[PDB]
């Protein structure tokens, strides 16, 4: 409206867009979810368009498969590798997009069993994808999304905590006021284990599978990201299963791989509370982590000492 009202609410690129596709699905979902499929597919470098009788008739293995046929054979370059400098802040409103569409949608349309449907299994057929660009940009927005989701996980703790505060304030005082607050901590509840599933799909389907590609910047984005999670959510993914993956790749050839595995552990050794879950994971990678503080890395060696002065100072 006016540059009074403009300035006040003073909204973000990111929001600015995100609010208008949100608009645009309440109108019409498909149509929507058309413009965020080819979003992935663009954003990938890739020139082919999906038309809207395509998403209605076909899967996304065939959808996939005819953007496939869609890419200049000659060059490898796609907007996540290109230098700029049209490119330089590309990467920072990618990862920033995916984490305000789903911070927008968190109370609604997130649940409304087609929209992150139709988002998690493109990912996913993309992140198995021949072709560098898809399974480059599908796995960073995949691990964004799951880290979005994280924080709606957080969120929903926080409204959790609220409405069991009310309804025990209002269960010390059986009226409409009482079960409607059980009824919101039952959908609060429900809407916790719906976001779950959604990570387990995440997770099981592109984690598992990307965080051992042949890209090593790939590789590089799922270990910090699942160092992300495990700091944010240690519950449900700071675990003897998880940690496995984060422990086979300080191995890794790469120096930028390793250099992101440290950093992850850094983040998990420096907060007191979660030093009993890592005493397993210790035991098994004590050799390798000492090792690698005469990495022949500089950068990694230094992290590495990092590390290890942190895991002292726990104990």
């Amino acid at each position: 409206g006016t540059l009074f009202e403009v300035v006040k609410l003073g909204k973000s690129a990111m929001q600015s867009v995100v609010d208008d596709w949100i608009e645009s699905y309440k109108q019409d979902r498909d149509i929507a979810l058309l413009d965020l499929i080819n979003f992935f597919i663009q954003c990938s470098g890739c020139r082919g368009t999906v038309r809207i009788e395509m998403f209605r008739n076909m899967q996304n293995a065939e959808i996939i498969r005819k953007m496939t046929e869609e890419f200049d054979e000659d060059s490898g370059d796609y907007p996540l590798t290109m230098p700029g400098p049209q490119w330089k802040k590309f990467r920072s409103n990618f990862c920033e997009f995916i984490g305000v569409l789903i911070r927008q949608c968190q109370y609604s349309i997130i649940y409304d069993e087609y929209m992150m449907d139709t988002v998690i299994s493109l990912l996913t057929g993309l992140s198995d994808s021949q072709v560098r660009a898809f399974r480059h940009t599908s796995t960073l927005a995949a691990m964004k999304l799951m880290t979005a989701l994280v924080n709606v996980a957080l969120n929903l703790s926080i409204h959790q905590d609220n409405t069991q505060r009310q309804y025990e304030a209002e269960r010390n005082k059986a009226n409409e006021r009482l079960e409607l607050l059980l009824q919101k901590r039952k959908e609060l509840q429900e809407n916790q284990d719906e976001i779950e599933n959604m990570m387990n799909s995440i997770f099981k389907g592109i984690f598992v599978h990307r965080y051992r590609d042949a890209i090593a910047e790939i590789r590089a984005i799922c270990i910090e990201e699942i160092g992300v999670w495990m700091k944010m959510y240690s519950d449900a993914f700071l675990n003897d299963s998880y940690l496995k993956y984060v422990g086979w790749t300080l191995h890794d050839r790469q120096g930028e791989v390793r250099l992101k595995c440290l950093k992850a552990l850094q983040s998990l050794y420096t907060n007191r509370e979660l030093f009993p879950k890592l005493e397993l994971f210790t035991n098994r990678f004590k050799d390798r982590i000492v090792s690698m503080t005469l990495d022949k890395e500089y950068d990694v060696a230094v992290e590495a000492i990092r590390l290890v002065t942190l895991i002292l100072h726990g104990s």
